[PDB]
């Protein structure tokens, strides 16, 4: 019941972390490249 909660917010957490990591592979990528100057 509870652990279930607890379960979903781990997942969710998780899930924050990954997409961080994965927008930060391709901004270095990016840099990497140079393909163009970023806005910031």
């Amino acid at each position: 019941n509870w652990l279930w909660y607890i379960r979903i917010f781990i997942i969710i957490v998780g899930s924050l972390i990954g997409l961080r990591i994965v927008f930060a592979v391709l901004s270095l990528v990016n840099r990497v490249r140079q393909g163009y100057s970023p806005l910031s």
